[PDB]
């Protein structure tokens, strides 16, 4: 029984920490996809800046 | 024993989905930790090519 409660109490500890790794994991995939997101526009700005600056150059 | 061995299985069921909810999660932060590395290398390259088409304008 203890066998099981404590794999129990660890498998759900794990759980929670696995959950919450989860939903960092996820906050990250979120954070970085407005992150990525971010990057990729700021990129498509230096790409229209760099196409404006060569059309300038 | 069921219900902690139940509970357990639960527990790990749980714990294995939720360790793939943070794979997958951190799979897709990872594609997106690459993208962010690729696009943000570009965002800079971009802004680099563009402080050089600046430098040269």
């Amino acid at each position: 029984l203890d066998k099981y409660s404590e794999a129990l109490k660890d498998a759900q500890e794990k759980l929670e920490l696995a959950e919450k790794k989860a939903t960092d994991a996820e906050a990250d995939v979120a954070s970085l996809n407005r992150r990525i997101q971010l990057v990729e526009e700021e990129l498509d700005r230096a790409q229209e800046r760099l196409a404006t600056a060569l059309q300038k150059l």
